């Protein structure tokens, strides 16, 4: 089950008390992570687009799994374990958007914005020959997923260091 805190604070506040002989540690670290996931969910939306590689498209998820498990960003290590593990073929569904933001905490941090903005359209033609379709179409989903689950984290990590991140 996904977590329902945008942000583990175990985790995140050790990684803040470095900052004290060093003030911008935490914050240089964070602004290389959205640096990071802004290209990996470009990379992963063109190979959507074009050669619809499952072992890409697990490295990719792999990868954003680490960078943002280790910054306590564990909503969208989540989502990326699912990305991996359904490129990897071992998982083969992925929940409606509904579900997975009704899972929050705090349910105020959706208020103001639109849960669909970041979307991308799903151009993959069901495909019945092609083994996988399903696939592609639920990573397809996922990265939708992922993309508001980034703008979630950047909205809390916003408030916290007082700046557009």
């Amino acid at each position: 089950t996904i977590p329902s805190e945008i942000i583990n604070w175990t985790i995140l506040n050790e990684i803040i008390s470095m900052d004290d002989d060093d003030s911008d540690f935490s914050k240089g670290l964070i602004i290389q992570f959205i640096d990071q996931a802004q290209t990996t969910f470009a990379q992963m939306q063109r190979q959507l687009d074009g050669e619809k590689n499952l072992t890409e498209l697990d490295n990719l998820g792999h990868f954003l799994k680490g960078s943002s498990a280790a910054l306590g960003l564990q909503r969208i290590a989540w989502v990326c374990e699912r990305i991996q593990n359904l490129g990897r073929k071992m998982e083969h569904f992925f929940p409606n958007k509904t579900e997975l933001v009704n899972t929050l905490s705090d349910k105020s941090i959706i208020n103001g914005i639109n849960i669909d903005e970041d979307d991308e359209e799903i151009k993959i033609q069901v495909d019945d020959k092609d083994e996988n379709s399903i696939y592609l179409i639920l990573i397809a989903k996922a990265l939708n997923q992922s993309r508001l689950e980034f703008k979630l984290a950047r909205i809390e990590l916003s408030k916290y260091y007082n700046t557009n991140l």
